[PDB]
Order: structure tokens, then sequence, then C-alpha cells
């Protein structure tokens, strides 16, 4: 495909986010690198407007699936890389069970040799005393399966999955994800058969960092075929 070649080695990544959650405005900048050969991602995010108004874990999914490792036999299903370098639009609605929801819109593409993910996030109907606004989520993350299906109508794909956030009391906060991706360019893209991505992430902190931030290590691999 088109983009495949662009992912052959380590690629620097830039993440920029503007969000408003219940009138709480904030910005995040993140930098790091991805290595699709191993489906590896290493990034550091910084809340540039000060203190993050929501819990970091809630933003992970929002904060570049083109870095997923696709096994040789599954390469023909790699829509993500296929849309590169022109990129794709990734839109979502994330429903927090018994709480508010997040609507996101992002553009992911190359700027020179940097892979850029620019996002706009709008959060509404959050409970002031909920797990989110209330900051009751543990600082960790689970493994999930992300289901992908082709959307021949939009020349894109539809993606759906549920994230499980651990709550400090031992309970769980569900976050239903609904996603659509469409190519930015006019060029041909790879439309896949149903399959899924298997994810794993580790959250950490930078001991020497005083700004509000998050350190993230993540591995993702395609499967189901």
């Amino acid at each position: 495909s088109k983009g495949e070649e662009l992912f052959t080695g380590v690629v620097p990544i830039l993440v920029e986010l503007d969000g408003d959650v219940n009138g709480h405005k904030f910005s995040v900048s993140g930098e790091g690198e991805g290595d699709a050969t191993y489906g590896k991602l290493t990034l550091k995010f910084i809340c540039t407007t000060g203190k993050l108004p929501v819990p970091w874990p809630t933003l992970v999914t929002t904060f570049v699936q083109c870095f997923s490792r696709y096994p040789d036999h599954m390469k023909r299903h790699d829509f993500f890389k296929s849309a590169m370098p022109e990129g794709y639009v990734q839109e979502r609605t994330i429903f927090f069970k018994d709480d508010g929801n997040y609507k996101t819109r992002a553009e992911v593409k190359f700027e020179g040799d940097t892979l850029v993910n620019r996002i706009e996030l709008k959060g509404i109907d959050f409970k002031e005393d909920g797990n989110i606004l209330g900051h009751k989520l543990e600082y960790n993350y689970n493994s999930h399966n992300v289901y992908i299906m082709a959307d021949k109508q939009k020349n894109g794909i539809k993606v759906n999955f549920k994230i499980r956030h651990n709550i400090e009391d031992g309970s769980v906060q569900l976050a239903d994800h609904y996603q659509q991706n469409t190519p930015i360019g006019d060029g041909p893209v790879l439309l896949p058969d149903n399959h899924y991505l298997s994810t794993q992430s580790a959250l950490s902190k930078d001991p020497n960092e005083k700004r509000d931030h998050m350190v993230l290590l993540e591995f993702v691999t395609a499967a189901g075929i």
C-alpha cells in the first residue's frame, strides 16, 4: 500500500488537544514515537493549561492506530496506514456509563516526517460528583479488543469497543466507544474484513516532572484473521 512504507522505522509523534468538559477548558500537548514493526508507542503528555480537569485515563483512547502491528498475512486489511500520508479523520462518541459523554474529532496525518494527531474534544452532561469529574479512577489501564469493520459507504471503517476503567473502590467505569474513520485524501485505501486489535497499556509518571502529565507505553496488534 501507499502508507506502509512510511511506517518502516521509528516515527516521531506529536499530539495536540483542545478540550472543554462541562465548561472546563484545557489543552494537552504530547510528544513521543511509534514503531509499527512492534506495534509499539511511547509518549508523554503535558497539560499545558495547568491541571487536567478530568482523569488522564479517560483520554488515552483519544490520544494513532496506524502504529498497530499488522501481521504479514493481515497487511491487506490495514486501513490506517493505507490512508497515509494524507491521513484520516477519526470521529468518536464515548459514553460514560451513568455519566457524561465525549465527542471528539481529530485529524491524523503526516506533517513532514512527524505523525500528527490533532484533536477537538467536547464533553457534556458529566456529574459533578461522578467518577469522572470527581476524579475517582485509578491511574492504570486494562487490555481491550477493538473491533473493526468496513464502511464501504463512507469509504472508511467503523470501530466499536468498550473500555473498562478501574475505580478506586474496586468497581468499574464503563466507556462505550463509537468510532468512524474516513480518508482525508481522494486516493485509494484498504477496506478490511472484520477483525480486531488487541491492546495493552501502561501508565506512569515522570518523577522529575512538575507539570500535570502522563507517561504512556502501549502495544497494539491486529488479529482475528
